């Protein structure tokens, strides 16, 4: 909803316009995570919403890959500041998989929001440089230098920082010689700039050729005059007072005669219970439609913290219950964050099997996929006619409920079937209900699990059990525990005659 209300302040503020344009960028010096995902995703939501009042938009990816390299991340080969002043896209990668530092990082990202099924123009600022497609609005930057500098220390001033050099220039230059940065040193009405190599050199280079990098001051505010951005979020560093944002609303102005575009501060994203945390981190247990709707049910400045752990079975319940009122196969505002969430038209439900339980099931070796599938057949979850995409979903699960037990889940859920019963104090009454389970158990080859619950609690009251007494002692004998899964859809997914014969006291 916050997203079509920032639409309609779109609409309003900047002109009615017949396509719009959002944008989004990282610097590929590094793993871009799940927190720099949620630039692309606020400026994708609300371009989608933007689609959804009938207008038609564009989102801008823009990668920052032309940057300078300057530090040297951790796993990164501590050989490798040779490289450092050099643009990124022209710094090699260290592990050789692709053809620069800015490719692998790249590589990563693009591949982690297919499939969440995100669309985006991915533009490469090593490839709009080199073409010359900044030729002219650097040329102003040169032409306006004193007004720049002037902004830029309006602002520093404010903060009590002191005012830029004397000799500053408002774009570095990288030699052709040797691709490291360089101070620029002269330069004239029109094209032509001087540079001063680091050590021992000289030279000239022509703003026409793509050697000449606008400070990034200045390079972000040209970018929003150079394509239409009307909207782009970004993050809380660059929305204080007077940094990137508020120095670039007046750029963009007294140098390109254009309004900054809209933005809006998104918050911080990490895991509970807690280095860098990446898409590809969530995918491991996570439908990428759940992701999406996390990221759709938060407020911009409000921080995502997702529980990897227990909390992600409530997580699945909750998402679940949605996609179930959204399709009105069950009993307001979700509605809407369930659209937006998704990139394409909502067709239909897909097969949903709780996730707490195929944490159950997929603990139970003597199943297979197709074990599971019939399970949840039974216990009723999912149709008995699935389509492709159902069984597709189905599985996909089943493989995420198995990554969640083996990494994430506490120790508390793991538990495993006893093969024989322990030697555990059964009193008369217990026994004489667990006689009346396994009766109704041998008279009911078919029953619903919800049934098979109330019985459970009935033979519990008809004898006077209470519940920790009747419930520790069916998980003692079956699991060796105390307490265990939900018992009534546990016990159903066993094979039949070895509850009874448990029951029964006597295998
Ligand atoms: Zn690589
Ligand atoms: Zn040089």
């Amino acid at each position: 909803h916050w997203a079509d209300y920032i639409a309609d302040k779109i609409i309003r503020e900047r002109g009615e316009k017949e396509k719009y344009v959002v944008e989004s960028g990282i610097t590929p010096s590094g793993y871009v995570h799940v927190g720099n995902f949620r630039e692309l995703f606020t400026a994708y939501i609300v371009g989608h919403a933007l689609r959804d009042k009938g207008y038609e938009v564009r989102h801008i990816h823009m990668w920052d890959d032309y940057d300078r390299f300057r530090k040297v991340p951790r796993n990164v080969p501590q050989e490798w500041k040779d490289y450092l002043g050099m643009p990124i896209s022209e710094v090699p990668d260290p592990w050789g998989c692709h053809e620069s530092y800015a490719e692998h990082f790249m590589r990563k990202f693009e591949e982690e929001v297919e499939k969440l099924g995100i669309e985006v123009d991915l533009l490469y600022a090593s490839e709009l440089y080199k073409r010359g497609e900044y030729s002219e609005e650097i040329r102003l930057a040169f032409e306006k230098r004193d007004k720049i500098m002037e902004i830029l220390n309006k602002y520093r001033e404010i903060a009590k920082q002191p005012p830029l050099p004397e000799n500053w220039w408002p774009a570095m230059v990288y030699c052709p010689e040797h691709r490291r940065e360089a101070e620029i040193i002269e330069w004239d009405g029109g094209w032509k700039v001087k540079y001063k190599c680091p050590e021992g050199h000289e030279g000239w280079v022509d703003i026409r050729s793509g050697n000449v990098k606008l400070r990034w001051r200045v390079d972000w505010p040209m970018r929003w005059s150079h394509f239409g951005v009307d909207f782009e979020p970004a993050g809380k560093d660059h929305l204080v007072a007077g940094s990137s944002y508020d120095t670039g609303k007046e750029i963009i102005k007294e140098v390109y005669g254009k309004e900054a575009p809209l933005s809006l501060m998104y918050e911080f994203v990490g895991i509970k219970g807690q280095n860098v945390i990446l898409l590809s981190d969530l995918y491991e247990v996570l439908e990428p439609g759940l992701v999406r709707f996390i990221y759709a049910r938060h407020r911009p400045n409000k921080e995502i913290k997702i529980d990897l752990g227990l909390g992600i079975l409530n997580l699945y319940d909750e998402f679940e219950k949605v996609e179930r009122i959204y399709f009105g196969v069950e009993g307001e505002e979700l509605r809407r964050t369930y659209e937006l969430s998704m990139p394409k038209k909502p067709e239909r439900l897909v097969a949903q099997a709780p996730f707490r339980f195929l944490a159950v099931l997929v603990q139970l070796p003597h199943l297979t996929e197709e074990d599971i599938i019939n399970v949840l057949i039974k216990q009723g979850h999912i149709p008995r006619d699935l389509s492709k995409e159902d069984v597709e979903r189905v599985k996909l699960r089943i493989n995420l409920a198995r990554n969640w037990v083996k990494k994430y889940a506490p120790e508390d859920v793991k538990f495993s079937i006893l093969e024989k019963p322990p030697e555990v104090e059964v009193s008369e009454d217990v026994r004489e209900a667990m006689n009346e389970v396994a009766e109704w158990l041998e008279n009911h080859e078919e029953f619903s699990v919800e049934e098979f619950n109330n019985i459970l609690f009935e033979v519990a009251k008809r004898r006077g059990i209470s519940s920790r007494e009747w419930f520790s002692t069916l998980y003692r004998l079956f699991i060796g525990k105390e307490r265990g899964p939900r018992l009534a859809s546990f016990l159903a997914s066993l094979d039949r005659s070895f509850v009874i014969k448990r029951l029964r006291l006597e295998g």
